[PDB]
C-alpha cells in the first residue's frame, strides 16, 4: 500500500510486480502486496 494510488487491505500475498497484488496494490520489496 502506498499514496495516490497506491491502496491495499492485508498484505500476506505474493506479487511479482506491482499490479502483480490484487486492489489498487503495489508490490513491496519484500516479495508480497503493499
Amino acid at each position: 500500500s502506498g499514496s495516490d494510488g497506491g491502496v491495499c487491505p492485508k498484505i500476506l500475498k505474493k506479487c511479482r510486480r506491482d499490479s502483480d497484488c490484487p486492489g489498487a496494490c503495489i508490490c513491496r520489496g519484500n516479495g508480497y502486496c503493499g
